């Protein structure tokens, strides 16, 4: 930990502080995660978990009652790209790029039965050649899948993909979608929206362990009034990454097939650093 120089601190990560450093005798810039407490097990297993848009997990130290994960560094998340992006939006085909990658990112851990988790625009990595990374897996609420916030102890790579559409619509629409601000309250925002849950379109659902049959009963929106200005192929993209039950929720893998993805290129973005 000695070979490593603070450059600046990046913020709080899952479980640790991450900051931009320096490696004193190669000159590697990296971000550094200073977890401060099988797990060793587990993290070993992580930096095989190598994709193109996963953030690389380079070097696990683990020296005393300290561990510390020496990952590469980005210069953006898509939190600051987005607030930088505010007055205009970011271009429909950026957006396309990005959602594609980062579905790509997730088939990938997908299949190796890594969730994420915890999706949000400031987890998300950019650089200037146009790329987008997952990073900080292996309390903002508005990303939070409905199973999750209805109590599903045993959740699915579902999760990542509900994450992953209020994403794709915050960057059409310029605002969150299900802004919330405790669990219920972030509940009834997707409930307002969606419609409340029944057992028509979620079979399970009043079994679930926080379900409530005394929900109110909102009726769902019409999702045209949702994202405009989202095209047909987008908000048809779109409700099947939202679906309320998780078996019926597109996979990374068939959402990359949808044909909202037939003109998808790589725009590279511009960022100011
Ligand atoms: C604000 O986040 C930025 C901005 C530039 N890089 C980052 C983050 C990481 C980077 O470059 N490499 C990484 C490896 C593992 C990582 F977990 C991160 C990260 C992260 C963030 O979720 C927190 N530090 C913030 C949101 O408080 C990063």
């Amino acid at each position: 930990m000695e070979n490593f120089q603070k450059v600046e601190k990046i913020g709080e990560g899952t479980y640790g502080v991450v900051y931009k450093a320096r490696n004193k005798l190669t000159g590697e810039v990296v971000a550094l995660k200073k977890i401060r407490l099988t797990a060793i097990r587990e993290i070993s297993l992580l930096k095989e978990l190598n994709h193109p848009n996963i953030v690389k997990l380079l070097d696990v130290i683990h020296t005393e009652n300290k561990l510390y994960l020496v990952f590469e560094f980005l210069h953006q998340d898509l939190k600051k790209f987005m607030d930088a992006s505010a007055l205009t939006g970011i271009p429909l085909p950026l957006i396309k790029s990005y959602l594609f990658q980062l579905l790509q990112g997730l088939a990938f851990c997908h299949s190796h039965r890594v969730l994420h988790r915890d999706l949000k625009p400031q987890n998300l990595l950019i650089n200037t050649e146009g790329a987008i990374k997952l990073a900080d897996f292996g309390v903002t609420l508005w990303y939070r899948a409905p199973e999750i916030l209805l109590g599903c102890k045993y959740y699915s790579t579902a999760v990542d993909i509900w994450s992953l559409g209020c994403i794709f619509a915050e960057m059409v629409t310029r605002r969150a979608l299900f802004p919330g601000d405790s669990e219920i309250d972030q509940l009834f925002r997707i409930f307002r929206t969606l419609g409340t849950p029944d057992e028509v379109v979620w079979p399970g659902v009043t079994s679930m362990p926080d379900y409530k049959p005394s929900f109110p009963k909102w009726a769902r929106q019409d999702f045209s009034k949702v994202v405009p200005p989202l095209d047909e192929d987008g908000r048809s993209l779109l409700s099947q990454m939202l679906h309320y039950d998780p078996n019926k929720r597109i996979s990374a893998k068939a959402a990359l097939a949808h044909p909202f993805f037939q003109d998808v290129t790589k725009p590279v973005p511009h960022l100011r650093l």
